[PDB]
């Protein structure tokens, strides 16, 4: 994000130590695995939206600049 | 999330893939960093809406198994 890059760092072995905790959860509760996926995929749609704000914070920022 | 753990293990590359080339677009446009550590944040915050689903998973869905 900017260069303490830490926090960010802290924020996905946050994510990194959750996502084994949950799968943990998973062999434990035996909930369906296909709820799981969904579980997943809006942690990645998260990243997807920080993929969209980075495609716009170098179009769009750097356009800032020019205009 | 499930044994997949490959599918937010890839997310979690394409965030620090991702936050790097934001810390790329600091170094180049020099915005303020008070809005790239908000930007920061709200990615934790979205890492923390985990980790209250995950706390609830625990306590509350195992109880669900239970009652």
């Amino acid at each position: 994000m900017r260069r303490s890059e830490v926090l960010a760092e802290e924020s996905i072995v946050c994510l990194q130590k959750a996502l084994n905790h949950l799968r943990e959860i998973w062999e434990l509760i035996g909930i369906p695995e296909d709820q799981r996926l969904q579980r997943t995929e809006v942690v990645k749609k998260h990243i997807k939206e920080l993929l969209d704000m980075m495609i716009a914070e170098e179009e769009s920022l750097k356009e800032r600049l020019e205009h």
